[PDB]
């Protein structure tokens, strides 16, 4: 469901047994945001003296993975351009009307709940998260199929898409507790190290996932132009799957030749090293923090996704 | 009686805002330039921002200060925004091709981007917003904003539905249009350090005349012509959205009901919906109901010094139920 109470019921729920959890190992996807920033808020609470996470803390985690849920909603909503008629048939077949207002009341709820937070520098990072959100999945499409994008310029694109708002919700957490402003950058580069190893992950799943089943793989990142780490790092030694892009693959079972093309040329093993680069960055941003059951659990957060693709 | 002479005493401060208007969006996305382009360029009247400056100056005087402060100037450009987000998002939820003889943004660019250019211009003004580091009016925007999707919510849920309240009426008309009126006449008063009471009664003189503003403009639907307006009469009717006039009409013509639950099935029944509406006693009363929210709205500037700046925000209410458009 789109539904705000939903939501909140079921991050409540989720957030139980993770704190239960928690409490059984002391000193020993709607769910990762929430997570992550119950995590870091309890590790920065006991560094600042804090018995209890404050209201501020619990209800951050609702407001990310409002922000996180909106955007999804939003971002499903149908291209109708170019329809002369009939276009209030199709937004009744889709639901259109419904994902807008959900999404509006959504996003519209949760920056309710962080302005009465009354913390204006979480406000104004959470606030820039959205701005780009919204800037970037409007230009997304522009992008698609062109094969002079960068490295750079995709862990940019995966940033404003995936990493900032975690990025901005583990530093959130740490101001929240009012530790250092040192501790709360290391927060900061946590959740952006740890989201954009979470997104070529799930790069280079969508990618390999492609290359094993029996249709044609034709919803997968590579056939609808949205080129990824390993198809870059591809795209520098394979002169023949750039032209291939280029022609959306007009040719028949070009799409199965690009694909072998980037398993032979090794970039899926150069975008697994960059995954695992940027998730020793984050294990790395954790070290500020004293031995905790909440560290432990960060760090392997980041082992975790890894593993998704060893 | 003309816009511009009704809003050159603080002329200079609006031709401020139209020149920074466009930068406000950035200059780095192309379609989101031109897409905001579209709006800010189609000749609304800026009123809102109009409405800020007169607030602005007239207690920045009651309260000692010297000029107005940037916080006001940005203030007003804040609401121009969102009541510019609010009408992008408004066009996708009416399916409306047409705002003011031009495109709408999603007829241009598919629901899709339109939706994300307003989810954008919602943040953008958050974000301009909070670097005023004033906490009570991010509090206070905060639920304008939610009050708008409340009421998207509210009117979507009661189309086409005559047992709709003259009482849920003005509450809609409040999330869609009074709400931020009211809160940036507070806003302006809250930069001016004035008092707790004084910023109360500006809050008030804001919504009762935000919701006279509504209540005419949902007459003028009816009145002025198929093109005056760009839209044919009758055009909120015609999509289920009952208005003032309509609910009093309701009253004394039961043949609406049958029409309007048809959703004009039958040919020519908007026609005929439309004369029933003004055979009724609707008009005149939604009139009065205008009427009676802008005295409310000149009550509330009482509590102000004369000023030419007070004279303009009485004129205003005049100005709206004098008004043709």
């Amino acid at each position: 469901s789109h539904m705000s109470v939903s939501s909140l019921l079921e991050v409540v729920a989720d957030d139980l047994l993770k704190l239960n959890n928690n409490l059984k190992s002391l000193v020993g996807g709607k769910r990762l945001r929430p997570a992550l920033v119950f995590l870091v808020s309890r590790a920065t609470a006991e560094l600042a003296g804090l018995l209890e996470l404050t209201t501020e803390h619990q209800r951050l985690a609702e407001i990310i993975e409002m922000i996180h849920t909106a955007s999804l909603i939003h971002d499903d909503v149908i291209d109708d351009s170019g329809m002369r008629r009939g276009k209030e048939t199709i937004h009744q077949l889709y639901g259109t009307r419904v994902a807008v207002l959900a999404g509006d009341f959504m996003f519209a709820q949760s920056s309710w709940f962080l302005a009465n937070l009354e913390n204006i520098e979480v406000i104004k990072l959470i606030s820039q998260v959205i701005k780009d959100f919204a800037s970037g999945e409007i230009k997304q499409a522009s992008t698609l199929f062109d094969c002079d994008i960068t490295l750079d310029d995709y862990l940019l694109k995966s940033y404003y898409k995936t990493a900032s708002l975690i990025a901005a919700s583990t530093r959130s957490a740490a101001i929240f507790s009012g530790v250092s402003t040192a501790i709360c950058e290391q927060m900061y580069e946590y959740g952006r190290n740890l989201g954009l190893s979470f997104q070529v992950v799930d790069d280079i799943l969508d990618f390999t996932q492609s290359a094993e089943q029996l249709g044609k793989p034709a919803g997968s990142d590579l056939a609808k132009g949205n080129l990824t780490a390993p198809v870059i790092f591809a795209l520098q030694d394979e002169p023949q799957l750039r032209e291939i892009i280029d022609s959306e693959f007009s040719e028949t079972n070009s799409l199965a030749t690009a694909i072998e093309l980037v398993h032979r040329s090794g970039g899926i093993k150069r975008a697994h090293e960059l995954a695992r680069e940027k998730g020793e960055i984050a294990i790395q941003s954790l070290q500020c923090l004293p031995r905790s059951e909440f560290r432990s659990t960060l760090e392997n957060m980041v082992k975790y996704n890894l593993e998704r693709i060893d």
